């Protein structure tokens, strides 16, 4: 089954934008884009990435969501950017590994789950980060329309 990913994400962000206190910025197209992934799996992917962005963010920092369309590859690129503590250069591609944490204390599965779910549905995921400036997590999903 297919879901309209723009609507879907807006509602996810809305439930985060409306609870407690933190800013949320959007680069989301007025386009009818569909992905074939169960609601609950894509929810876990996004919840896990958003949870990290907020957990590791300071001040009234911005979390920015983007969806960009690669028509040639038939892929959407979905990204979550924060202005948080960032990730050490040597660790940036360890962060998706099961139980891996940058520093007894914590689980370290959020991003492993996100990777497994994205990959199972034909996408890929990566982290771009500068220690002390912030992190972008980006994943792809096949789409139609
Ligand atoms: N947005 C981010 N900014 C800075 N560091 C991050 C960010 N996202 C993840 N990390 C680092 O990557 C590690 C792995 O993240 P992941 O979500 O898998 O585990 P966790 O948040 O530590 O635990 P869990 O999500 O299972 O409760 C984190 O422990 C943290 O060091
Ligand atoms: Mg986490
Ligand atoms: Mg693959």
């Amino acid at each position: 089954m297919w879901i309209q990913i723009v609507r879907f994400m807006s509602l996810i962000i809305d439930r985060f934008e409306m609870t407690k206190e933190q800013e949320f910025i959007r680069n989301l197209p007025d386009r009818d884009l569909y992905v074939e992934i169960d609601q609950d799996k894509i929810t876990q992917v996004l919840d896990n990435i958003i949870s990290n962005a907020l957990k590791y963010s300071p001040e009234g920092g911005h979390v920015t969501f983007s969806i960009d369309v690669n028509e040639e590859e038939e892929l959407l690129y979905i990204s979550v950017k924060d202005e948080g503590i960032g990730i050490p250069k040597k660790d940036v591609e360890k962060v998706f590994d099961r139980f891996y944490r940058v520093d007894l204390g914590g689980t370290g599965l959020g991003l492993a789950i996100a990777k497994e779910m994205v990959q199972a549905h034909g996408g890929d995921i990566w982290a771009d980060s500068i220690e002390g400036k912030g992190t972008t997590i980006t994943f792809t999903l096949p789409y139609k329309e």
